[PDB]
């Protein structure tokens, strides 16, 4: 048993509901949030400039020394930092993105890093600004992920059609 509420189930291990992240990590404090990141952990816009922003910038100051260290994470690729005051942990994780012309089949290179925590709190990888069908990027979760991953989608109307249109 654990604390996320209002979730349709989709598959025995792949939740969804209609929330902002941003919010849903403050009231449940995950072990693990997932943000939507870039190589160069640049938390611009789109998820993770929200949560970057909730953050107070300390996101993105941890975010540059990780990155002074250790130099840009690979497309598909992804690295746990401080989840600040919104998780435990968060994991960046680098989906493709396809305002850059980046391979989708790294979409599922993308999703299984989730397999290595047993519980998540996460976007869909690749959807929003970074172009990517969000119907599809569900389609990958649900076949890539085998650890329990609550996902959250902004958009009201995105929500439905994706619920409407699960197989
Ligand atoms: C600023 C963006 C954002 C803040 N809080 C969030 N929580 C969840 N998902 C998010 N964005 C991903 C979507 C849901 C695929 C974006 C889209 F497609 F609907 F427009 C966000
Ligand atoms: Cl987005």
């Amino acid at each position: 048993v654990n604390s996320f509420s209002g979730y349709l189930k989709l598959t025995d291990n792949v939740y969804i509901k209609n929330a902002d992240i941003v919010e849903e990590a403050k009231k449940v404090k995950p072990t693990v949030v997932v943000n939507a990141a870039n190589v160069y952990l640049k938390h611009g816009g789109g998820v993770a400039g929200a949560l970057n922003k909730a953050t107070n910038n300390a996101m993105q100051v941890e975010s540059d020394d990780y990155i002074a260290t250790n130099g840009p994470l690979k497309v598909g690729g992804s690295c746990v930092l401080s989840g600040h005051n919104l998780a435990k942990h968060c994991l960046h994780v680098v989906g493709p993105n396809v305002n850059k012309g980046e391979d989708i089949q790294l979409l599922k290179s993308a999703y299984e890093n989730f397999n290595q925590h047993e519980v998540l709190l996460a976007p869909l990888l690749s959807a929003g600004i970074f172009g990517a069908d969000p119907i599809h990027s569900l389609r990958v979760c649900v076949d890539t992920v085998r650890t329990n991953v609550y996902l959250a989608v902004f958009d009201k109307n995105l929500y439905d059609k994706l619920v409407s249109s699960f197989l």
